[PDB]
This record gives C-alpha cells, structure tokens and sequence, in this order.
C-alpha cells in the first residue's frame, strides 16, 4: 500500500502539472516545483530526476518569458547542487543550455557549456556529452564562429562513433554536418550527402526533423545548379507523403533556376516568405541564389545575340541600366561572361563561346 501510494503521487504530480501547462498558469507550475522537493527524496535519485526533468520541461513550453525561465532552471540546478543529486544538476545545466541556444542568449550558453564539458568529459556515458557538444557547435554557429563550430561538432561526432546513439541524435548529427558544409557555401555536394542521411534518419520517427532535413536536401540540389533533380527526389515513393508549402517553396524555387527567371524567383520568396526567408538556413543563402538567378536570367535574355544593346537587355529584366550594365561588366570580369561592352554606345558585344 505504501510502494502504490507513492507511485499514484507520483502520476499525480506530473498529471496536475501538465494542466497548469495546458490552461498557462506558469506561477502554479513554479510553486508546484517548489512544492514536490521534500517528496522526491522518498524516491530514488533516477525517479527524482525523472520527475524534475519532466516538470521543468513542462515549464520551458509555456512562453512564460525567458527571464522567468531560465531563472527557474538556475534554482532548480542550485537547489541540485545544495542537495547533491549530481546526474540530475548536469542534466538541468544541459536543458539549461538548449534554452540558451534557443533564447537567442549565445555567449551564457557557453559559458554554461564550457563549464559543464570539464565535468562530462572526466565521466562515463557519453550521451550527454553528445548533447552538450552539438550545442555548443549549434551556438558557434549562431556566432558565425565556423572554425570552432565545426571543431565543435567533429567532437561530438567522435564521441559519438563510440556509443550507438539514438536515431534523434544521429539525424541531428548529420544535419549540422549538412548545415555546416554548405556555411560557407564550399561543399554542397557533402552536404546533401549529410541531409539525406538526416533524412533517413528522421523519418518516421521525427516527421518535422525529417521534413527539415529533406527541404535541405532541395536547397543543395537548387545551390548546385542541379534543380532538375528536385522534381525526382521529390517524386519518390517517400518524398510525396512531405507534401505541404515547404516543399512547393522549394519546387517553386527550382521551377524559376528551371526558367532562368529573376521574376518569378521573386514570387516564390514573397508567395513562401514563411518557408523561406525565414528559415534562417535558407535565408544563410538567399544572397548568392539571388546573384545566381540575376546571371542566369541576363544570360537566357543574351543568348540570341552576338551584339545587344544593354537597354534592351535591362529593358527585359525590368531592372534600371546602370545596376544591369555594372552586373554585366562584372560578370565579364570575374570570367563568368565570354563578352565585352561599349559602354559609351550602350553595347555588349558577345564572344563566340
């Protein structure tokens, strides 16, 4: 009767505190918190744990304002450490840095992540560190820090390369390794690659991950200059069930590198300003698709021509003279245009590539 009770209060606790999730009553959640710490000790470490974990977690999805949050992490991580439960003060601390991450509070989030690596990597079972390794990649990155980002992620990697990590991990593994390759815009090729290992990963068993994962994938094909392989991948016995905006974002975008067209690159991102401009992925490499689909264009509006006037070619993209020819001449420059202009007469004169 006594092993039962404590096991009902046990269901008890987490059932009430889901409610005041659910109806948004933050400060009874907190109390709740507060409340439930001399129960926990009639409990094993792991079941305390459990429950903390489970109750804080219910706490960080409730937009009660970061401040609130991430000052609840630190009492409970205090009150961790003025109790000894060691496993579960770290694993606070690491909750605690994927808040950080996600609030947008950057140099705390390794600040926090520099001194609990020191305490994980003198331990046993890695998982954790995993964990706290790719944030700390995810927050170098957030920084603009590539080099340490992707010092970062090798780290977690190799550790990882002896546990057998859970496929969540895996997939979240092979898409920073996707985001990171193609940061600086050098290795698309590899980082599809790592997309569609995320991809498989994901899929059914995390369906937003694996959505994320295969809209990247369209990304790198788009980068490439290989968007024809877009309608193929996306054809595929797996790929239909993902229908939705973000990948008609992505068909959209192949559609207008298909028909070399600056016009209707412009109403795909303004149609799909969701899917995105503000997908900050995308949105890393909107800069030189943009450049890409103003070549492309000029070039389908030049090729009838061995001799055009650069009005006529500005006139066909609806764009003023002055940017067109200061686009072309550059092209001509950088060698991405067998050409030459007349720029007192108006004229491009196109080699015979």
């Amino acid at each position: 009767n006594d092993e039962e009770r404590i096991r009902i209060k046990e269901q008890g606790i987490l059932q009430q505190g889901e409610l005041y999730k659910q109806e948004g009553k933050a400060k009874e959640l907190a109390d709740l918190i507060k409340v439930t710490r001399p129960f926990l000790s009639s409990i094993s470490k792991a079941k305390a744990a459990k429950l903390v974990r489970s109750l804080v977690d219910m706490f960080l999805d409730m937009d009660a304002g970061t401040g609130i949050e991430v000052q609840l992490c630190k009492d409970c991580i205090e009150w961790a450490k003025q109790e000894k439960r060691t496993f579960l003060r770290q694993s606070l601390e690491a909750r605690l840095i994927a808040l950080y991450f996600d609030t947008a509070l950057y140099t705390e989030a390794l600040a926090l992540g520099a001194q609990l690596l020191r305490e994980l990597k003198k331990l046993d079972d890695k998982n954790l560190l995993v964990e706290v390794q790719l944030l700390e990649s995810k927050t170098y990155h957030a920084l603009s820090n590539l080099p340490k980002a992707r010092a970062a992620l090798t780290s977690a990697r190799t550790t990882a390369n002896a546990i057998y990590c859970p496929p969540k991990v895996q997939g979240a593994l092979d898409l920073q390794s996707g985001i990171l390759h193609a940061a600086d815009e050098r290795d698309f090729k590899t980082a599809f690659s790592y997309f569609y290992e995320a991809f498989e990963g994901f899929d059914s068993v995390d369906s937003v991950k694996a959505l994320t994962s295969l809209k990247y994938m369209l990304l790198c094909k788009i980068m490439l200059g290989q968007s024809d392989d877009v309608n193929q991948l996306v054809s595929g016995k797996l790929a239909i069930t993902y229908s939705g905006r973000d990948i008609d974002a992505m068909k959209s975008v192949a559609e207008a590198s298909h028909k070399r067209s600056l016009a209707d690159f412009q109403a795909a991102l303004k149609e799909y300003k969701k899917e995105l401009a503000e997908d900050v992925i995308v949105q890393a490499h909107l800069g030189t698709l943009y450049d890409t689909m103003l070549e492309q264009n000029l070039c389908r509006i030049i090729e009838p021509y061995s001799r055009v006037q650069v009005a006529h070619v500005a006139e066909s993209i609806q764009l003023p003279m002055p940017q067109v020819e200061k686009k072309l001449s550059q092209m001509i420059l950088d060698k991405k245009f067998s050409g030459i202009l007349d720029q007192g007469e108006g004229v491009l004169i196109v080699f015979e590539e």
